[PDB]
């Protein structure tokens, strides 16, 4: 029903930086959240996360060794989904003015998914798609989760 005319921010935080012993047992959550301006939730504007692993799942890995990674699968916000009911992992939030919010999880459980010492990076894809004067448009951006291991 609306269009905005200066393309919507795509806001995205994360987890901070994390270290953690090789022998921790403990679950590693990360954590990113999505979010664009007052005007662009007026307007109907669309919040999308994703990951760079088969079905857009989050990829978790290593700085050294290409075959060292973790694939996730997502956790989302009750106001969320799943693209194509859940066959792919991709996420969108329409967003309204009292649920801003896209948030989304993953962890790494150690008990199941072995911990090697070093550096980890997470890459996440964020967007938020809208209309400007020219019709359908997004605007996408990228963050990147860290972790640090022994």
């Amino acid at each position: 029903h609306h269009h905005v005319t200066n393309d919507c921010p795509v806001t995205i935080t994360t987890t901070p930086p994390q270290t953690v012993g090789v022998s921790s047992t403990t679950p590693i959550g990360f954590s990113a959240k999505v979010t664009t301006s007052d005007q662009c939730i007026k307007a109907g504007a669309k919040v999308w996360l994703w990951g760079t692993g088969p079905a857009n799942k989050w990829v978790l890995q290593h700085a050294k060794v290409a075959k060292q990674k973790y694939t996730l699968n997502p956790s989302i916000d009750g106001g969320a989904d799943f693209v194509n009911q859940g066959t792919d992992a991709k996420i969108y939030k329409k967003l309204t003015s009292g649920n801003k919010f896209l948030n989304a999880s993953v962890s790494v459980n150690p008990k199941t998914q072995v911990l090697i010492p070093g550096e980890y990076t997470m890459i996440l894809h964020a967007a938020v798609d809208f209309d400007n004067k020219q019709g359908g448009a997004s605007q996408q951006t990228t963050q990147t989760i860290r972790l640090t291991v022994t």
